[PDB]
């Protein structure tokens, strides 16, 4: 069971982001919050769109070195279904989601001496965005809720996991830590 950085590296980020609660923060995206017809407001009722968010998924995490052995790249391959659902009813739809964050991980030698582990980059996977139709004229529906989705999950999605991803770094096993940043600005491969 004990292995290198690599593999170590891996497992503990993927721990980290469970017991952060990656499932949870899921679980709760503003899916339709951060968004002419203002009437649904005015009488008393509302809606009557609604997404429940389950089914968290998180994958197994991929590992790739940089090719000067400088900084590493994360793949955080993430999972949920999106059920829509109508209080003027029996799903409407009903979604399977996957998304992949890409987290980068550099090692960055402070002017004094010491030398630090950075998050740099945290986006979402560019093309990794896929929706699935998983269970009425509903195709309308569908890829108009496609097209909100493909514009507004992935930078909600980054928004939400990368903070994640930036604490659980900075929490990670000391002396872990200190074996992984003196390989990277070493340029010495362990990530094989």
């Amino acid at each position: 069971s004990p292995t290198g950085l690599c593999g170590s590296l891996t497992n503990a980020l993927s721990n980290g982001l469970l017991s952060g609660g990656l499932l949870g923060i899921l679980e709760n995206l503003p899916l339709l919050d951060i968004l002419g017809k203002v009437t649904s407001v005015i009488p008393g009722l509302n809606n009557i769109i609604d997404i429940k968010v389950t089914d968290p998924q998180l994958l197994e995490l991929g590992l790739v070195q940089s090719p000067d052995g400088h900084r590493l790249y994360v793949t955080i391959p993430l999972g949920i279904k999106l059920q829509v659902n109508t209080p003027l009813v029996a799903s409407l739809l009903r979604l399977a989601v996957k998304l992949d964050i890409t987290a980068e991980i550099l090692a960055v030698r402070d002017k004094q001496e010491r030398i630090h582990l950075v998050l740099g980059d945290c986006t979402h996977s560019p093309g990794s965005l896929q929706i699935s139709l998983l269970d009425l004229p509903i195709q309308g529906l569908l890829d108009s809720l496609t097209g909100i989705l493909n514009k507004v999950l992935p930078e909600l999605v980054q928004g939400n996991v990368c903070p994640l991803v930036n604490e659980v770094l900075r929490g990670l096993d000391i002396t872990l830590v200190h074996d992984i940043v003196n390989m990277l600005i070493h340029g010495l491969q362990f990530c094989i």
